[PDB]
């Protein structure tokens, strides 16, 4: 209503964790298609999450990441799909965190916010990435779409966060770099803040943002209690 | 695929209609980003259709096409987005048919099949494209997502086709170039045939295809009746 925020709920893949880094770290082994491969990998991973939910054929996020990567490597006819695939999936398992993630989650946790992740990622892949990047120690809760077998932006995933954290939608500040996820969270009723790193155009305008910043570290002035 | 089939149900955008022609015909006006622009427009159009159904914020396919193009034009920071938008939307309204589309639908209609389209596209945009390409005369029925306000691959849209056409799922041969649409249709229970023109890798393998061909013309030996 007037002084309401109790919880900062973060997206993982694209917001706290850098999805470009799995291919970036291996770009020389991939060759000059690396950027195109990386974009195709990401678009199919997300496509599969959406279409499989619509058609009621769920599989977990690691499996979709794998299928999307296989499809992308095949599309680009790469040499040594197999060794390349192993390296790229290992890099994905421990996806690099954005440089300001750890510090800004610490700062929010110290201001006394419930600090949580809400992610499409299943526990195994998510916990592996959060452990490697040290983000797991600065979280109250990490909530997985794999508990529901239903992906974002179905409202039941945002409802899961509310129910687990014991908060109402208007007591949540929902932070994401993914416009579709901000669209679903905003429609659902979270207060949404976009991390817009590259000044990408607006989308999903029927669910306006509360705020937009260009880095995680700009969340702290904004959310300082 | 044994013929106790009563209906051939076709995807429109990507299968009968060439989604690439809207930018290709205006590539000089767009400049060197034309292909990357074309790919983003298409990807976001489809993204919008999936995510809006998942979050219960339907809008029609023309609106999504417009929003996706506006987004793609801004992403590429294009000069004269206003003029380009008008040109590209007009081109989309009358997308080119693939070369074998009209003739193959006529052969199928001659063999006594119900020949129908089942499309995400709303009637206004789809009818314009169908008329411009003379595909109108080779069709029994044109079914739209806009009737139910629910996009593919949600099973209710495939069920809508069964309902309107008076057929069971297993009496349908469902034809598409879009792997997600074949996945949805196949899981629903239609007999699925992929048009894979460029030999793209397989996807959605939990819903196997009945057949794959590289051209709509190849549907003729697959479906011709005694
Ligand atoms: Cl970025
Ligand atoms: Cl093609």
């Amino acid at each position: 209503l007037v002084d309401s925020l109790r919880a900062c709920v973060f997206d993982a893949y694209g917001t706290l964790l850098d999805v470009h880094s799995a291919v970036m770290r291996n770009a020389d082994e991939v060759g000059a298609s690396a950027e195109a491969l990386s974009m195709l990998w990401r678009q199919r991973q997300l496509e599969y999450s959406w279409t499989r939910t619509l058609m009621h054929q769920y599989a977990d996020f690691w499996q979709l990441t794998d299928e999307a990567l296989t499809f992308a490597l095949r599309t680009y006819h790469l040499e040594d799909r197999k060794g390349l695939k192993d390296r790229l999936m290992s890099a994905y398992k421990e996806l690099s965190a954005y440089p300001d993630a750890a510090e800004t989650l610490e700062k929010l946790k110290s201001a006394g916010y419930i600090v949580a992740i809400l992610s499409n990622g299943n526990d195994e892949m998510l916990q592996a990435a959060l452990k490697a990047s040290k983000l797991d120690r600065v979280l109250d809760s990490c909530l997985s779409a794999d508990d529901l077998k239903i992906y974002k932006p179905d409202p039941r995933i945002y409802q899961f966060a509310c129910d687990r954290l014991g908060v109402n939608p208007n007591e949540v500040c929902f932070v994401s770099s993914n416009a579709w996820d901000l669209g679903g969270a905003g429609k659902f009723g979270f207060n949404t803040v976009r991390i817009n790193r590259q000044g990408n155009p607006p989308e999903y305008e029927f669910a306006p943002l509360k705020h937009q910043v260009n880095s995680l570290s700009e969340l702290w002035p904004l959310l300082a209690k």
